[PDB]
C-alpha cells in the first residue's frame, strides 16, 4: 500500500518510461482502463493514483479513492479540467501536476501541421504508395508569402512566433490579453481586437486556454470575417473551434485547410484504437474524411523530452509527497 501507484489510462509508452525512471522502488499497477467509477476499484489499497488528460476524477470517484486508501493524486500532465478539486481539498488530498514539459514540442508540432497542409507530404505519401506519381494538386506556397497570426503569445505561442518570424522572416501578428515582451522584442506587432487577426491573417494558430471567453472563438461570425483560403491550426483545446461551423467554412471554401490535434468530443475516442467501429460523432467523422483536414489524437506533446520530463516529474511528485516536501509549483488544489 504505502509504496503502490495505480496508474490509469496505461499504454506501452507510459509503462516504458515510468519503469525506466522509477528509481525509488515504487510498485506500479498499470491499468489499461481509464479512471471512471467502473474502474476506480483497481486502485484499492494504492496510496497514489496516476491519471492523464482524459480521466474522470469526479467527486464520487475521488471519494471512493480516499475511502480506499489513496492519499495523493498524480496528474501526469499539466491540465486538470476533469478533477473536482473541491472534493479533493475537503478530503486532504494533494493533486500534483507536471506544469512544464517542453513547450517547443507543441509549437514544433503546430509547425508540422502547417507544413503538412501546405506541401501535402501526406497526400504525396498516400499517392506514391499506390504507384501514383502524379503531383497535380500538390502545389504549395513559400512560407514568407503568407501572414501568420498567433492568438495567445504565451509559453507555446511565443515559441511558434520565434520559429516563424526568426526562421522564415515571415510577417507575424499576435493577439493576447497580456503582451509577452519576447514577442514585441523581435518586431512582432500586437493587434487590439481579434477582428484584426481575421482581417489580416492567412494562417491562424490558436494558443490560448479554453475558458468562457475563448470558447467557440472560431465560429460562423468570425469565420465569415476571415480571409478566403485561411488555414486554421488548433493544437490547444478542441472547443476553441465550433466544428459544425468549421465544416460550413470548409464546404463553402472560405477555409482552405484545418489542422487540429484536439477536438471538443475527443474524450470518447483519442488514444484508443476504434477501427471496425462506427464513429457516431458526425462532425468528427466528416472532418476526418475531408481531404484538407488534419486531425490527430492529442499528440503534440509526445516527444522524448516531454514524456521523459512528464514521467520523471510525476514519480518525483510521489517522493516529494512522502518526504512531506511538495513543490509549491506542482500543487494545484489546496487540501487541508
Ligand atoms: N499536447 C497538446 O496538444 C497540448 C500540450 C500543452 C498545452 N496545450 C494547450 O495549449 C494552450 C496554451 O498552452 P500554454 O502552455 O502556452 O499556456 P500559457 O499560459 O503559457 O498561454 C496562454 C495565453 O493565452 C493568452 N490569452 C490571450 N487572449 C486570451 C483570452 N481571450 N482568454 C484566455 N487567455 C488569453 C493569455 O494571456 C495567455 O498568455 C493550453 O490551453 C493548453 O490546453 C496542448
Amino acid at each position: 500500500a504505502d509504496m503502490k501507484i495505480t496508474l490509469f489510462s496505461s499504454k506501452p509508452y507510459w509503462v516504458k518510461w515510468f519503469n525506466e525512471l522509477n528509481k525509488f522502488s515504487y510498485e506500479i499497477n498499470y491499468v489499461t482502463s481509464a479512471c471512471d467509477i467502473k474502474s476506480v476499484n483497481e486502485a484499492k489499497g494504492s496510496e497514489a493514483v496516476c491519471c492523464f488528460v482524459n480521466d474522470d476524477l469526479s467527486k464520487e470517484v475521488i471519494e471512493t479513492l480516499h475511502s480506499n486508501g489513496t492519499k495523493v493524486i498524480l496528474m501526469r500532465c499539466a491540465g486538470f479540467n476533469k478533477v473536482d478539486l473541491d472534493t479533493a481539498n475537503k478530503l486532504g488530498i494533494p493533486v500534483l501536476r507536471v506544469p512544464a514539459y517542453s513547450p517547443n514540442a507543441v509549437s514544433e508540432y503546430a509547425l508540422s501541421l502547417i507544413m503538412a497542409l501546405n506541401r501535402k507530404t501526406h497526400k504525396a505519401h498516400d499517392r506514391v504508395r499506390d504507384a501514383n506519381f502524379e503531383i497535380n494538386g500538390m502545389e504549395g506556397f513559400n512560407m514568407v508569402s503568407k501572414v501568420y497570426g498567433i492568438v495567445g503569445t504565451g509559453n507555446i505561442g511565443e515559441q511558434l512566433c520565434r520559429v516563424l518570424k526568426l526562421g522564415f522572416g515571415a510577417k507575424v501578428i499576435a493577439y493576447d490579453i497580456i503582451e509577452n515582451k519576447a514577442v514585441t522584442d523581435i518586431g512582432i506587432e500586437y493587434v487590439k481586437t481579434l477582428d484584426e487577426i481575421w482581417k489580416q491573417c492567412d494562417v491562424i494558430s490558436l494558443h490560448t486556454p479554453l475558458n468562457s471567453q475563448t470558447k467557440y472563438m472560431v465560429n460562423s461570425e468570425s469565420i465569415e470575417k476571415m480571409r478566403d483560403g485561411v488555414m486554421i491550426i488548433n493544437v490547444s483545446r478542441g472547443a476553441l473551434v465550433n466544428a459544425s461551423d468549421a465544416i460550413v467554412g470548409l464546404k463553402s471554401g472560405k477555409i482552405s485547410s484545418l489542422g487540429m490535434d484536439v477536438y471538443e468530443n475527443e474524450t470518447d475516442y483519442f488514444y484508443q484504437d476504434h477501427n471496425g467501429s462506427i464513429i457516431k460523432d458526425d462532425n468528427l467523422s466528416l472532418l476526418i474524411s475531408y481531404p484538407n483536414v488534419m486531425i490527430t489524437s492529442h499528440q503534440a506533446w509526445y516527444t522524448k523530452e516531454a514524456i521523459s520530463c512528464i514521467c520523471g516529474t510525476s514519480l518525483q511528485n510521489f517522493v516529494d509527497f512522502r518526504s512531506n516536501q511538495i513543490k509549491k509549483s506542482n500543487l494545484v488544489n489546496n487540501p487541508i
